[PDB]
């Protein structure tokens, strides 16, 4: 089938630019375990011309992996390969042959925007730190948008925090390529929580980089509120009613009505009334100069 | 879509056989998190005219569950509501109004049958009463094939321990009804662990009672090791050329000629040459009789 066609391609893919070897690379603790499959910290020697170890994140498969993960880990292999933006988590190599498939990620010291967030507070963050970093995902989001990938995941949980507190996207195991189309659409039941999902993308399983602005506004929601769990207290399954009757997100505390303007824009029923991510990072732009 | 017509269909459904009051019902400690959503233990108030609190197992969403995990639990509760075999786990009933879906099932005293085993040695287990593990979930699936209904799911993971070590086929997440067809496929790549597929469902997407067959064979594998790894220490991706050349897991230890023919049948390449449940528990029965 489709699979076995990806594994067998990649598994004879002589690509010395992404191949490392495996005697290179140590692993060492788990940084976590998820959707996303299995992350590790780990220590690479010689990587990509770089003399001595370099501290990285290897990404792998959860034991008893699915079709569904390998495909995810592969199709998210594919895409880093061809990404390069600041605000994006590289790509640095692979091991495919004699063990396990590895990828080599740059390693984000602060781990996720979303548990960066919930230690802090106001760590002690301004307005000006948070749209700064709202700013930042919108940068890499025009980037990929530009690239013709929908993320289709994205949320505070799937942003990494670096040195110098960089936002990097991450999690690219659900993204899919829409040159040919301008939207991706699948037959069966995607596996983005319902949360974050488009009106479009959660009914009519269509996905574009406006339901990706869908996302981002949800994102800002979790941003504004250093975390909060959208929807509080809502079950999912109230969520096709909920949106389907016009309702949103009320306004959260220590939130501008100009930010807030930004999240609702973002979950305008119609794909179309929503901003593009150029749009969004001009009205963040004049957020940060007006002052916090 | 199809999810947003389910959701609704269910949130109407005005069926007291199996609506429970949210107040009769108390949650306490998780049982278990993964695939199947999370699982709580619970006390049940009067439920199904019994007087006093049954305590009770309570299926339910995970935290930012995808469509994909909404829609398996709708399932399980569809596909349970018509199901009634002692090597089954039983649905008592749901709250589905005020508050997030709850499936009320069955408890299991001892959990799941791989935990049971690998707490185990040779507690001390005999060969009988391995037999009689692999005999009693036969005939479960001797009574879901006559139900055409495919498992698809079938492991140690997903089989339950209840009081007299009774087995209880579990996790009807993925289950599909296949009176059509004789046969359930997906363009998709599925949710199985690729360990436990039948070689015709990891390259073609085909899921039979015969592809149940060929899972069930791992379980036998699982059950004779008391819990090992399938396939240990090779990883998922090499399944495909590893299963298409002909190779399958060597005879372990503390198994018989016998019992180890009965894996190789389960694991033919031709589903039409493994045998049907029904063969199965009678070459069970057989092994039982002439002792351990
Ligand atoms: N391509 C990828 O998806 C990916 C994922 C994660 C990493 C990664 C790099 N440094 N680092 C530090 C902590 C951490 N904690 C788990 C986590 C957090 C957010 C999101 N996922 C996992 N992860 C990391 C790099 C790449
Ligand atoms: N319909 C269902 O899928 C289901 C699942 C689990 C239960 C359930 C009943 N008693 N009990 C005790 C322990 C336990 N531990 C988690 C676990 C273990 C095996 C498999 N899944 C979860 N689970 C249970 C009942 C029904």
């Amino acid at each position: 089938g489709p699979l076995s066609l990806s594994v067998d391609a990649f598994k004879i893919l002589e690509d010395p630019k992404w191949e490392f070897p495996r005697k290179n690379l140590v692993l060492g603790k788990t940084l976590g375990e998820g959707e996303f499959g299995k992350v590790v910290k780990a220590t690479a020697f010689h990587l990509k011309g770089r003399a001595g170890y370099t501290t990285v994140a290897v990404k792998m498969l959860k034991e008893n992996a699915s079709p569904s993960e390998l495909r995810d880990l592969l199709s998210e292999f594919n895409v880093l390969k061809q990404v390069n933006h600041p605000h994006v988590i590289k790509l640095y190599g692979a091991c495919s042959q004699d063990g396990p498939l590895l990828l080599i990620m740059e390693y984000a010291k602060y781990g996720s925007l979303r548990g960066f967030l919930r230690e802090s507070r106001k760590r002690a963050l301004t307005m000006g730190d948070l749209i700064s970093f709202a700013w930042q995902i919108s940068q890499g989001m025009q980037y990929l948008a530009e690239m013709k990938l929908v993320h289709r995941d994205l949320a505070a949980r799937n942003i990494l925090v670096a040195e110098g507190r960089k936002m990097k996207i991450s999690d690219f195991g659900l993204s899919r390529d829409v040159y040919e189309e301008d939207s991706y659409v699948k037959r069966s039941q995607g596996r983005i929580p319902v949360k974050w999902m488009a009106i479009e993308s959660l009914f009519d399983h269509i996905y574009t980089t406006q339901s990706d602005v869908w996302s981002f506004g949800v994102l800002l929601w979790e941003i504004v509120t250093l975390g909060g769990n959208p929807y509080p207290g809502i079950p999912p399954e109230r969520l096709f009613n909920l949106l389907k009757t016009g309702h949103r997100m009320e306004r959260p505390d220590n939130c501008s009505e100009e930010m807030y303007r930004l999240m609702l824009q973002c979950w305008k029923q119609e794909p179309d009334k929503r901003p593009v991510f150029a749009d969004i990072s001009k009205d963040l732009e004049k957020m940060m100069v007006k002052r916090r």
